[PDB]
């Protein structure tokens, strides 16, 4: 059974940029909830990597034929800033910098141990976001990667940000991911 203290403590001991412990994450968290490597709507990944790190356990994600038990209905409370401009990139702006605006306007917005469900450009991609207390990381578990703007091609730290590029940070509350917990179609996901 698959202890997420466990996995933060040896990452955070290596001398490793904070892009690269995000990827390292993703790509281990990736293994235990999407084994299928299954590419449709990510939403269910990326909430099951948020189940992951509040403490709640580490399950396989609903495939495309579970997503009517429960994810279907998932979001019905923020359907307006899916659907908002959010955080816009500026012209110019490298992938490392708008990644690190996109921090530290959810660092400042939420307490440590928090985290949220990350729209791409309303709902093009769904990616997870976990505030360690001075840090967010960016989780991919549906792909592997850390942040990403759902681009066909890996990009560089260095890369640019397409113009008017976005992402909506969505704050599903406590109540949301606890009524998860406590649901028959969570506790039927195959445990690790």
């Amino acid at each position: 059974n698959v202890n997420v203290k466990k996995l933060l403590e040896s990452l955070n001991s290596k001398s490793l940029g904070d892009m690269d412990k995000d990827s390292e994450l993703a790509a281990t968290l990736q293994k235990m909830i999407n084994p299928s490597g299954g590419d449709g709507n990510s939403s269910g990944c990326a909430l099951h990597a948020c189940m992951a790190m509040l403490g709640y356990g580490v399950r396989e994600a609903p495939v495309p034929n579970e997503i009517s038990e429960y994810m279907t209905g998932f979001f019905h409370r923020h359907l307006e800033q899916i659907d908002s401009e959010g955080i816009v990139s500026h012209p110019n702006e490298t992938y490392s910098k708008f990644r690190e605006r996109i921090a530290e306007n959810i660092l400042q917005n939420t307490s440590k141990g928090s985290v949220v469900m990350i729209s791409i450009e309303q709902a093009t991609h769904w990616i997870a976001g976990f505030n360690d207390g001075e840090k967010i990381m960016f989780l991919d578990v549906q792909t592997g990667k850390g942040f990403n703007l759902y681009d066909p091609v890996e990009k560089s730290p260095d890369a640019f940000v397409d113009e008017n590029s976005s992402v909506q940070v969505i704050h599903v509350s406590d109540q949301e991911f606890d009524h998860y917990a406590n649901s028959s179609s969570w506790k039927s996901k195959r445990l690790c």
